[PDB]
């Protein structure tokens, strides 16, 4: 995992989809390369909890990987007549979007993604409410991310699911119900899940469970870019590693185009060569199938995050 969160589970792609000119580094995602809607996620402190399930996907790999859908309209621009079908939703979240930024993307309370954009040669304030001609000459060529998240594929059925916090009256767009009195109000982290054929859950709490297992997506497969350097074999440091498909190595007593090794947990399902070894695999930290608990019951959530919107809660 340290040296592998730029090996990246499924395909990698990392663009926002009216947004090309930054696929030559971003789609995929590697070892090599910047990437301006990606090198985002992994400054510490910020993005806490997509840097401890590093890999599981971002929300634009949720989307190329066809696990998210893309909002209806794809994307809004803030300086129409209006721009309004975000700007609610938007309205209520608290973002520092960098210098350089012509779009911005999160999930909306759809669940499906959304983002915020400015015309040509026009940038996002740094509260990404607004739109602004640009101060340098070099726009960024990606999105920025607006919430700590990630995702996964899941097939668990969610639709009886709902925001429910202790009296909470409004949490972001979503109203829970009516209090008649005074009230306190505050931006605040709010954990939050979206699932199969439900709309963004808030939660109270977070609480995850994952089963590690040896799925092709718990391992992360290198290879020597370059001419041939003798065997490959876990080295880390001097390195011209590019990604490497693990579909490409034969299970135990199966067929594969290439050869491989890597680890113990590997090595007990797909079979092993230390010498003519194309790549190496290893079991990547902290991924697997991960389960959340809304109120009393274990879900399989498509994807979970924390988001900075307004929160009015009830008084006593």
């Amino acid at each position: 995992e340290d040296p592998h969160l730029r090996n990246r589970p499924g395909k990698g792609h990392n663009y926002i989809d009216g947004m090309t000119q930054e696929d030559a580094t971003c789609k995929p995602v590697t070892y090599a390369g910047a990437c301006s809607s990606f090198d985002v996620l992994l400054e510490k402190g910020k993005f806490p909890l997509f840097q401890s399930y590093a890999h599981h996907r971002t929300l634009l790999e949720a989307v190329h990987d066809t696990i998210i859908a893309k909002a209806d309209p794809p994307s809004c621009d803030l300086q129409s007549a209006h721009g309004n079908p975000c700007m609610k939703e938007k309205l209520v979240m608290k973002t520092h979007c960098p210098n350089d930024y012509q779009s911005a993307h999160y999930l909306n309370n759809d669940g499906k993604m959304a983002s915020v954009k400015c015309p040509p040669k026009y940038e996002l304030t740094e509260d990404c409410n607004f739109c602004r001609q640009m101060t340098g000459a070099s726009l960024k060529k990606g999105s920025y991310p607006l919430q700590d998240l990630f995702c996964q594929s899941s097939e668990d059925d969610g639709s009886k699911l709902k925001t429910k916090m202790k009296g909470v009256c409004e949490v972001g767009v979503q109203a829970l119900k009516k209090c008649d009195g005074q009230l306190s109000t505050a931006h605040e982290v709010v954990p939050f899940a979206v699932f199969k054929n439900s709309k963004k859950v808030y939660l109270d709490k977070l609480d995850l469970k994952t089963e590690e297992n040896l799925l092709p997506d718990s391992f992360v497969c290198f290879e020597h870019k370059g001419q041939y350097k003798g065997t490959i074999d876990s080295g880390q440091t001097k390195r011209e590693l590019k990604s490497f498909d693990i579909s490409q190595c034969p299970k135990i007593g199966g067929h594969g185009s290439k050869k491989c090794t890597g680890d113990a947990a590997f090595c007990s399902a797909y079979e092993c060569t230390a010498q003519y070894a194309n790549a190496y695999c290893s079991h990547a930290n902290g991924s697997g199938i991960v389960q959340i608990q809304v109120s009393g019951v274990w879900k399989k959530p498509l994807c979970v995050g924390y988001e900075r919107v307004v929160v009015k809660r009830e008084l006593s």
